């Protein structure tokens, strides 16, 4: 079965989220894309990256090395596609700004922008947790800016609850 997701919860037509381990859901679910919350020298060293990098038993890690020996890296606020190895067909690798380093938070607008050259996509909610930006506005950009078909992960049922809240109200 093809994007089979399971247990979301719809929030607006094209945006679904679930209490759940993006790494865990793109082993079961074998989406077509799995976005990678990355940095700009695509060096997977801990956090959502780290985790999908050691899902490919480092495979990841080499491709993503000889991408940036080649091309240079990324700019905050874009994006490469490369494989996916087992865990989707492709990793959309997607540079959010992190603004516990200073980076403008405008720019998450434009992190976003890349989901919506693919047609349904696995993601995290970009520049949470340790880049800093405020979870609840980072998913009002999502939902303001993504307009093909995304399903969110967010490992943390009480992050979970506020985000679903937040939306609700
Ligand atoms: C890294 N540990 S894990 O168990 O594999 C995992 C964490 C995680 C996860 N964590 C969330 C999250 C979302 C975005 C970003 C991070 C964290 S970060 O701190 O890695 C910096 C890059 C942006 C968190 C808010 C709850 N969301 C979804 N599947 C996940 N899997």
């Amino acid at each position: 079965e093809v994007n089979s997701f399971s247990g979301y919860l719809k929030l607006t037509d094209n945006v679904y989220i679930k209490n759940a381990d993006i790494v865990e859901e793109a082993k079961k679910v074998k989406p077509t894309v799995v976005v990678n919350a990355a940095n700009v020298y695509l060096k997977h060293g801990g956090g959502v990256a780290g985790a999908l990098n050691k899902a490919t038993n480092n495979a990841m890690q080499v491709e993503s090395d000889d991408y940036i020996a080649t091309n240079g890296p990324l700019k905050v606020g874009g994006s490469c596609v490369l494989s996916g190895h087992n865990l989707a067909k492709h990793c959309l690798h997607v540079v959010g700004p992190n603004v516990n380093k200073g980076e403008d938070i405008q720019l998450l607008k434009s992190a976003y922008e890349n989901f919506n050259q693919h047609e349904v996509l696995l993601a995290p909610l970009l520049s949470a947790g340790i880049f800093g930006a405020d979870p609840i506005h980072s998913l009002r950009v999502c939902v303001d800016t993504v307009r093909t078909n995304v399903y969110l992960a967010v490992f943390d049922k009480n992050l979970y609850d506020k985000l679903v809240s937040s939306f609700l109200e």
